[PDB]
């Protein structure tokens, strides 16, 4: 699903961003 596929980066905006400061 194009939705579940895009949600892939969504978690990053919350993870990659967090990991960056963590």
């Amino acid at each position: 699903g194009v939705v579940d596929i895009l949600k892939g980066a969504a978690k990053d905006i919350a993870g990659h961003l967090a990991s960056k400061v963590m």
